[PDB]
């Protein structure tokens, strides 16, 4: 599709059998979601910027569906104020910026 | 242009006669720049970041060029990790997300 930026570009994702709303964020290196369970190994990470840093758990090789697009990648999990889809997954669905 | 996301979408902007590098950030509602001098009066604004809310300076109707595309809009100034171009100016230059 073609997504306008007049409004926040929010999309439905499916992960861990869960449906969630998330922000497509070209400025985010990696996907980070609010607290949830994910299977497999993880390692701690600090991510931050405006207003500071937050501690997250990094899970790798996680399956996700974005707008019906299937993709695999890293998912960070922690106290983000909003669910964000980062470049690491945006590239796999072939998402680009255009003007 | 068409910008893929395998690397950060960092572009050149021009503001106050000076070139700067900035991040095209669809996750950002508003544009926020590193501390700099701008003309006119400013008003206070609180923005919600990944680690918390912070105070920044709002300057309105400022000339800024993004990848050569001319714009005039609101620019916020404050302690941001990088210059960020948000949806207020992305919309202005006709930017969309596509997949
Ligand atoms: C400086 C940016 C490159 C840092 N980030 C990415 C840009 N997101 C842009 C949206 N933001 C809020 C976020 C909670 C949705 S923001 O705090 O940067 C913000 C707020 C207000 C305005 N006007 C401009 C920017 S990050 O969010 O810190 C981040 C860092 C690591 C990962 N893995 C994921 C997100
Ligand atoms: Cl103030
Ligand atoms: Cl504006």
């Amino acid at each position: 599709p073609q997504i306008t930026l007049w409004q926040r570009p929010l999309v439905t994702i499916k992960i861990g059998g869960q449906l969630k709303e998330a922000l497509l964020d070209t400025g985010a290196d990696d996907t980070v979601l609010e607290e949830m369970s994910l299977p497999g190994r993880w390692k701690p990470k600090m991510i931050g910027g405006i207003g500071g840093f937050i501690k997250v758990r990094q899970y790798d090789q996680i399956l996700i569906e974005i707008c019906g697009h299937k993709a695999i990648g890293t998912v960070l999990v922690g106290p983000t104020p909003v669910n964000i889809i980062g470049r690491n997954l945006l590239t796999q669905i072939g998402c680009t910026l255009n003007f």
